[PDB]
């Protein structure tokens, strides 16, 4: 018994990415950014993902390695190879650099030499094109699979006129084929003369942007639940001669029994219904009442919480991320983890056009997966934002440790051009003429009157920052650190804090073993720092609910939550929505 399966169906917020699995092995195909969130909510079996399939270098196919190889580290499978472009392994030397030289897992990389596989099933046949250089698949079990991508116009050429295809079109039986390309040249005029040659019986699914379908559904769940309570801070999140249909979540498909589609665990949003569940908590609606009546008792510089968790996401919780806009057209990012860019599109929706045209610059704390995994994401997108708008490409600052120059470096020159849209800021340099000149830079295109670094706790050059505005308004990020005096000597009387609670109170213990602070530590650092108001982030990888409440929970607290929006104006309530959220997460 064999199967297939769309992870993703190729949404403008993912890439598009596919699973095929059977009694012995399982496969994988485009493991690009954000592909290990999912295969986690819906509870995929990963644990004997021997061989993964690249269909090109691009970063939307390659984005989920670096994740992924720490997922199957988890679970201990002993082996793992890749298949692709030559390129390939030499972006995996770039990967050393910052996930560290790991040794518990071996892997190999199979160029497009190897043609023939041959392994126990469905014997891959590796198929290279160019226009520049993408792979096909081809699949023949022990029924055939045609796997392609066409990302341009001047790909379909070469992609029709291919010799390999020739001896399966006609008569072989191809059962299935799927298509990655663009709306724009899915249909030409020398194509569908190649799509047809397989005869009807043979069924086309693609995977084009126009993909609209939501993949998380518990995501979209707690953020409706969420803005039962308050709505302005908990926005709602927003998304031929022969047969052809169009990809989703998931779906099914079979290909030795019959060729059917099945839907059997595809992802539908009804939030009503959601409301409904939610409705029937304990003292939930209750809670949410009283808060309502205790609401009765400026909104420019404003920070949106993009990101919250910490190691590898848990389907609440993303990478941590935080969005700070001095202005409806000035912004500022902060840490740019993985599936930032996500996060991003299904929060804002049409709008990360204009979003992605304010951004002026970035601000990773340390490398560490969970910091700067995601920001070639952002600077892609951000090129495309750009041209939308009819305006030349401007570098988009990124203050970071001098470390992270390396892997960009390996990237592009081993991968793809990234570097040129970068404007590189040693982070040593802004704490206690060249780049003072693009400091000044920085500083003036946010109106910043300073912007301050200072060397955290925590391992080897890890940085905290502070932002402090001609307007008066102090805002200080800590990064990763465990109780530590950079902070406050950094600069107190901020108006806003933002600090970790990576682990529960009375794991004292841990913290001091590991470099990471429990939520009482967190809470005492800010009061220390005399800072109107603490909000906690960062929060620890077993729980991801709501914290644990301690006696010095004092009304300058609070806890942060995905996809949540703040202003200075909502302190005075924020202290308040504790008990309809405690009651919502019981
Ligand atoms: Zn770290
Ligand atoms: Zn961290």
């Amino acid at each position: 018994t064999v199967y297939l399966q769309v992870v993703a169906a190729g949404s403008r917020d993912s890439g598009a990415a596919l699973y095929v699995f059977s009694e012995f092995n399982r496969y994988l195909f485009n493991c690009g950014e954000g592909v290990q969130r999912l295969m986690q909510e819906h509870k995929l079996k990963v644990a004997r993902l021997d061989n993964i399939f690249l269909t090109r270098m691009h970063w939307s196919n390659v984005g989920g390695l670096s994740g992924m190889i720490l997922t199957l580290k988890e679970t201990g499978l002993p082996k793992c190879v890749l298949s692709g472009p030559p390129q390939l392994e030499k972006y995996l030397e770039a990967i050393k650099i910052f996930s560290g030289p790991l040794k518990g897992i071996e892997l190999a990389v199979r160029p497009h030499s190897a043609p023939e596989y041959e392994d126990e099933t469905m014997t891959v046949y590796q198929i290279p094109i160019h226009s520049s250089l993408v792979v096909a698949f081809i699949c023949k079990l022990h029924a055939a699979f045609v796997v392609v991508e066409c990302p341009d116009e001047s790909f379909i050429q070469p992609i029709c006129e291919n010799a390999t295809f020739q001896r399966y079109q006609g008569k072989a039986p191809v059962a299935l084929v799927v298509h990655m390309a663009p709306a724009s040249v899915l249909v030409d005029s020398r194509y569908q003369q190649w799509m047809e040659r397989f005869g009807p019986d043979t069924q086309h699914l693609v995977l084009n942007e126009n993909c609209a379908s939501v993949h998380n559904l518990r995501s979209h769940k707690i953020q409706t639940q969420l803005n039962l309570i308050h709505p302005d801070i908990f926005p709602l999140l927003t998304s031929l001669s022969v047969p052809m249909v169009q990809g989703e979540c998931l779906l099914k498909y079979q290909l030795r029994p019959r060729r059917e589609w099945q839907r059997d665990a595809i992802i539908t949003c009804n939030p009503e219904e959601f409301i409904v569940e939610a409705l029937q908590l304990p003292n939930f609606q209750q809670s949410v009442q009283e808060y309502r009546r205790s609401a009765q008792d400026s909104q420019y510089p404003e920070i949106i919480f993009l990101g919250t968790g910490s190691a590898i996401p848990m389907k609440i919780r993303n990478v941590s991320a935080t969005l700070v806009n001095i202005s409806p057209d000035t912004s500022l990012l902060l840490d740019c983890g993985e599936g930032t860019f996500g996060q991003l599109c299904r929060h804002y929706g049409d709008q990360v056009d204009r979003v992605l045209g304010t951004l002026a610059a970035v601000f990773v704390s340390h490398l560490h997966a969970d910091h700067h995994t995601g920001l070639p994401s952002i600077l892609l997108q951000r090129e495309r934002a750009l041209a939308s708008l009819g305006k030349p490409l401007h570098p988009l600052l990124v203050v970071a440790p001098n470390q992270l120059k390396a892997w960009l470096q390996q990237y592009h020159n081993q991968c793809q051009e990234v570097l040129h849209h970068i404007s590189m800021i040693p982070a040593k340099c802004l704490q206690e003429p060249a780049v003072e000149r693009l400091i000044s830079s920085l500083l003036r295109t946010c109106d910043l009157e300073e912007f301050q670094t200072c060397l955290v706790r925590h391992c080897k050059h890890a940085f905290g920052c502070a932002l402090v505005h001609t307007s008066g308004w102090k805002v200080v990020y800590s990064g990763d650190t465990m109780p530590c005096e950079a902070l406050v000597r950094m600069g107190k009387d901020a108006t806003l804090l933002i600090h970790e609670a990576t682990l529960e109170d009375g794991l004292e213990e841990e913290a001091v073993e590991k470099t990471h602070s429990t939520t009482s530590q967190a809470i005492s650092v800010g009061m220390r720092m005399n800072a109107e108001f603490i909000m906690l982030n960062h929060f620890s990888q077993r729980y991801a609910k709501v914290p644990l409440f301690s006696p010095n929970f004092s009304e300058k607290v609070g806890v942060a939550f995905d996809h949540m929006k703040v202003c200075f104006g909502d302190f005075p309530t924020m202290p308040k929505l504790i008990p309809p959220l405690k009651a919502l997460f019981a």
